[PDB]
């Protein structure tokens, strides 16, 4: 009823959107893995009377329910979305949004990533963004490649209207005592990679991390720091 959804508010299977700003949303969804319970964000930007969609909801049947989610609360289509990094939390649900006629759209180091793992593949490869520091405008947002973090190919999204940063699972909500699933993470090269999103977003006014509650620029420096504390 307002509050930014929770696990205890989201059953498996069941998706809630969360304004963010004028034309920005979160969605938030939950699922299982390895036998515990995770919820997972996204977003969801207007693109005049369309909408473009970043990551998926982990899963296909979660992705199938945020998809009925923005019919009822939002009602403009999806026609296109980005997946910021090769994990079924971004890309899980791909195959539900290209069979809905989404066009889906990842770096060509999230797509080899994804085939390699046997995650769902992106269709469209977005080019630009192979060296850190690139940026490139998609639609509403612009796509950024910070360098390796939570994992090599990991993008962030700016929405330039709002000065919304979404950092996707680069950035750690406050809350945070652990870096999360580091296993595909470079934690050497995370606190280089938070300093150039610092650098290139200092006017962000919301900071929303790939997993828990958004909050201000402080999330990037508590990621350095539970990072650092988990590499040591
Ligand atoms: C699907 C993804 C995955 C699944 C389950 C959990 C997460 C987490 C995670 C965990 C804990 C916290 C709380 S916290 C910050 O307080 O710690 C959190 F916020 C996010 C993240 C993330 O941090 O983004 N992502 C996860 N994922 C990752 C991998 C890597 N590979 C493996 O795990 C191998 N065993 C192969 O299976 N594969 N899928
Ligand atoms: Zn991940
Ligand atoms: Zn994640």
């Amino acid at each position: 009823s307002g509050e930014y959804p929770t696990v205890n508010e989201i059953p498996v299977g069941e998706v809630r959107l969360y304004q963010i700003a004028d034309g920005v949303w979160s969605h938030i969804a939950t699922q299982s893995f390895d036998g515990a319970v995770y919820p997972s964000n996204g977003l969801i930007v207007r693109d005049g009377d369309e909408l473009l969609l970043i990551d998926t909801a982990w899963g296909a049947k979660n992705t199938a329910a945020l998809l009925a989610e923005i019919e009822k609360q939002i009602g403009l289509p999806v026609t296109r979305a980005v997946s910021t990094h090769f994990h079924d939390d971004r890309v899980g649900g791909v195959d539900v949004l290209r069979a809905a006629g989404v066009a889906t759209y990842a770096s060509p180091s999230t797509r080899r990533l994804a085939e390699a793992e046997g995650n769902e593949i992106p269709t469209h490869s977005l080019e630009g963004l192979s060296s850190s520091g690139d940026a490139v405008r998609f639609g509403p947002v612009e796509l950024f490649y910070p360098g390796a973090a939570h994992s090599t190919d990991n993008l962030v999204v700016y929405v330039p209207s709002a000065n919304v940063l979404y950092g996707g699972c680069a950035v750690h909500e406050l809350s945070s005592t652990s870096a999360g699933n580091v296993a595909d993470a470079d934690l050497a090269e995370w606190p280089t990679s938070v300093e150039r999103i610092q650098k290139h977003y200092p006017e962000a006014e919301v900071v929303i991390p790939g997993h828990g509650l958004p909050g201000g620029l402080d999330l990037l420096q508590h990621t350095a720091n539970v990072v650092k504390a988990h590499k040591n």
